[PDB]
């Protein structure tokens, strides 16, 4: 009880927000959730395997791609086992496991040791086939030797968890719901007339709307009006958001209040809600009141209480085939609902079905629940992630509807959970209530696997550190996680948090003071002062928790000559068993919002996985990136890489030959050089298709880079998000491919061919990409997120069009880029002057 004060204070340090704080609330939902999440934590902690949790092996049940089979020699796998600076090689089959492989070593010169990967904290352990380990595939994909160091396993005791110590409406009537608007109050006015618009909302649909009369916008406006709504109290659905907004027209302020609380009670009493200052985005839905009580506006209220016909089946099937953004007419909705039992047979009909429910009626919602009660077809259906994701977006409130979504995610293996985790963390923003099946899914999955747990922490910490709209909720979830992750990890997270808090301090202090002599001088002094006392011996790399970064390579650290002034920092590896002498690189940056970088890079990983399922590898580089705080964070330095603008600038006269010449120098042999040119054709093709689909194609060439081995890759997506070519394919790139102006070439034929395959590949997962894009814009990018902005990707994916018309579309977009040529790239420098 005296010791728990320090532990709670330790948890507040890791979260960067006090969950015991009660200044910004009008109920106990957050405290109820803190208590509510105890059971799921303690359940999952009680059921987890200690040794497997300790070693967390990164394995899969998905097949090896048709591309990766060619790198197997003679059904053989060369593992290089190390032990005390003395190595040995072993012949291994693809279906072998570590236990069989260890017994082979002991024969050639028992069950105490474990086979750990060289460089990383990663363990080839368990009863998984050696073909289906992620690390075995990294070494096959990159073309590397599978190196592993024999040593003792990590002791489970280190991962000990601390001991802990702790339907319908009530007041139900056929009365019409009403709220008295007493008045509003702000200390300073920021536009002479104003009025309150009150809205009964369920899942971003206005069930009923009433307004006050207009009045002069003075510092204290008092209407004292009862607004009677049409909707009856018994007809209020759970999760019904009372949304209050101030207009002048122009929406200036907004706040929300849940009409039915976490204990199923109707909301009643005097409330003084502090509002947010200002098209739909996730912030607009929040149950959170404004914490800035001094400067913010406040509203004050009072609550006192047979077989189907042929044509129609075909008509219904037509509705079910359409894209997620395809509008349902009131005719369509009436059809879907009337034949809801037929609609229930088709899992793909579900989003549209539950979008056809009149959530303003108790009889209907009752019927909808009776319908969901018999879901044999839903449970037996093969997991569709895109379908599951629809049902967790802003259009669906209602626990049961969202619950069957989460029910399908349960089947995802750990590998697939990481792929979708960020989006799923963001989807918590669309939850009406703090405690939710989704929140509990995340917590559970985080506690079961350290890798998922690691990235959960940081994704949660990102939003806690900068979203006032949702910091309160996410913190109660992260506190819940950290209370079961283990003492080993809590110490590990603390190390990382303390390293980051140092390194951001140097970044911002140097940002205050193009490059000069004193800036180069002061940095090398600043990094020495931290390394000599403050900074640890070693710490986990947040963007990659296999790597333990050691000391600073102070020689290699430097500041960019840019307005934003990022810190390029470089670390030696703390692991002595690491194969090379190569450094772990990091870019700390203030000024950009790196949550936009996060979300784009995460879709690129999803695009790779899609491409893997249809045996394609377009050679993307989705480097590590983690947002740590407000306009601040961290990026993985991609090694042996330059910007294509530096290659050129060595005014604004761009040159066709130079990139091709640049590859000839950094690659010694021709067969390497051609291998670079090959890698360029894929990488360039993949980044063209991906950026077209995401609407972020038109980049200026400072924000496009290439590796010495010809791997093209884009950067700085946060910069862009906030005459026009569809994607960067400047002449310099085409010159590597052996074509100039009108001409064609054998690599350029291969470019168009892959681009077409990839594009059509992504189009086989249209719905998934539509929702990822939809949810990105709503949760990630406040700047632009209207109906038309979401509907960009429809036109990009050529929805409702066959593979021939679609092929023609993308090839024409390639022809545009050439027809304009250097035009746009030159126009950036021209715009700096103009
Ligand atoms: C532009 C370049 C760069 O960025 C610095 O910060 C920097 C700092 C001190 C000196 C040179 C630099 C350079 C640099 C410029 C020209 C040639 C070589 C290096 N850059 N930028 C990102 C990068 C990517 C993001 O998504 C977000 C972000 F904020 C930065 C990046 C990366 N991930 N990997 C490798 N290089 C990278």
């Amino acid at each position: 009880s005296e010791e728990s004060q320090a532990f709670q204070r330790q948890l507040t340090a890791l979260i960067g927000y006090d969950v015991t704080d009660v200044s910004n609330v009008h109920d106990d939902e957050l405290e109820f959730t803190r208590r509510g999440l105890v059971t799921p934590r303690m359940a999952e902690v009680a059921s987890r395997d200690p040794k497997l949790y300790a070693m967390h092996p990164w394995v899969t049940s998905k097949p090896l791609p048709e591309y990766l089979w060619k790198k197997i020699a003679n059904n053989c796998i060369f593992i290089v086992i190390h032990r005390s600076t003395t190595s040995q090689t072993i012949k291994v089959s693809p279906d072998d496991t570590p236990g069989a492989i260890l017994q082979s070593f002991f024969t050639k010169m028992e069950q105490d040791f474990v086979l750990r990967v060289c460089g990383r904290d990663e363990y080839l352990v368990g009863e998984t086939p050696i073909k289906n380990f992620q690390w075995v595939r990294h070494c096959l994909k990159n073309g590397e030797e599978i190196h592993v160091v024999l040593d003792t396993p990590p002791d489970p005791a280190l991962d000990e968890v601390r001991k802990e110590e702790w339907t319908v409406s009530l007041w139900d009537c056929d009365r019409k719901f009403r709220v008295k608007i007493r008045g509003i109050d702000i200390p300073v006015l920021p536009d002479l007339t104003v009025f309150v618009e009150a809205n009964i909302q369920h899942g971003q649909q206005v069930l009923c709307q009433r307004r006050t009369s207009p009045k002069p916008f003075t510092e204290e406006v008092l209407w004292n009006v009862w607004l009677e709504f049409s909707i009856k109290i018994k007809d209020l659905p759970k999760g019904a958001l009372l949304n209050l907004q101030i207009y002048c027209v122009q929406l200036l302020y907004y706040v929300n209040l849940l009409l039915i609380d976490h204990r199923f009670l109707l909301r009643r009493g005097e409330y003084v809600l502090h509002m947010w200052q200002i098209s739909f985005n996730a912030d607009k839905l929040t149950s959170a009141t404004n914490p800035d009580k001094e400067n913010s506006m406040s509203i004050s209220i009072l609550l006192d209480n047979a077989e189907m016909p042929n044509q129609l089946r075909k008509q219904l099937e037509a509705i079910i085939a359409t894209d997620p953004l395809n509008p349902l007419t009131a005719e369509d909705k009436e059809l879907l609902w009337h034949f809801r039992y037929e609609s229930l047979k088709h899992p793909k009909a579900y989003p549209k079905l539950f979008s056809s429910v009149k959530w303003g009626q108790q009889e209907i919602v009752a019927k909808t629940y009776q319908l969901l009660a018999r879901r044999e077809v839903w449970d037996q259906s093969a997991l569709d992630v895109g379908l599951t994701m629809q049902l967790l977006d802003c259009n669906f409130s209602d626990e049961n509807v969202r619950a069957i979504a989460v029910q399908k995610l349960e089947s995802l293996e750990d590998d697939d959970v990481l792929h979708y985790l960020l989006q799923l963390v963001q989807a918590v923003k669309f939850e009406p209530y703090h405690d939710s099946a989704l929140a509990r899914f995340l917590l559970k999955r985080g506690l079961r696997n350290k890798r998922i747990g690691h990235f959960l922490f940081w994704f949660l910490r990102s939003e806690i550190a900068q979203s006032r709209h949702y910091q309160q909720r996410f913190a109660v979830i992260l506190e819940a996680y950290l209370r079961g992750c283990g003492t080993a990890m809590l110490h590990d997270f603390t190390q990382q948090v303390q390293v980051i808090e140092m390194l951001q301090k140097v970044t911002l202090d140097i940002k205050s003071l193009d490059v000069s002599s004193q800036v180069i001088s002061q940095l090398k002094q600043k990094l020495e002062n931290l390394q000599n006392s403050q900074l640890p011996e070693s710490f986990r790399v947040p963007y990659d928790p296999g790597l333990k970064a050691g000391a600073l390579a102070i020689e290699k650290c430097k500041v960019m000559a840019s307005k934003k002034k990022p810190l390029w920092l470089e670390f030696k590896c703390a692991d002595p068993t690491a194969l090379s002498n190569e450094t772990i690189g990091i870019i700390f940056k203030h000024g950009d919002d790196l949550r936009q970088d996060m979300l784009i890079l995460q879709i690129l990983r999803i695009m790779e996985s899609i491409w893997e399922t249809e045996s394609l590898d377009l050679c993307l580089l989705p480097y590590g990136c983690i947002s740590t705080g407000d306009k601040i964070g961290m990026i993985e330095i991609v090694k042996d890489a330059t910007t294509i603008a530096k290659i050129q600038q060595s005014t604004g006269a761009f040159k066709d030959e130079v990139l091709n010449h640049w590859l000839k120098e950094k690659s010694p042999t021709e067969e390497k050089f051609q291998a670079a040119v090959e890698r360029f054709v894929y990488s360039c093709a993949g980044y063209c298709v991906a950026t077209f689909v995401l609407g972020i194609g038109d980049r200026h060439n400072d924000n496009i880079m290439i590796t010495e081995t010809g791997n093209l890759f884009h950067i700085d997506f946060g910069h862009i998000l906030g005459e026009r070519v569809p994607f960067v394919l400047t002449p310099d790139f085409l010159f590597v491919m052996g074509t100039s102006g009108k001409k064609t070439s054998p690599h350029f034929q291969k470019f168009q061919d892959i681009c077409v395959k990839a594009y059509l590949a992504l189009r086989h997962h249209t719905n998934l990409l539509i929702i990822l894009f939809s949810m990105m814009l709503m949760t990630g990018m406040p700047q632009l997120t209207s109906k038309e902005d979401i509907e960009y990707i429809r036109d990009a994916l050529t929805v409702g069009k066959n593979e021939e018309d679609a092929k023609k579309y993308f090839l024409d977009q390639i022809e545009v880029c050439r027809d304009k040529g250097w035009t746009v790239q030159f126009n950036w420098f021209l715009h700096l002057v103009l």
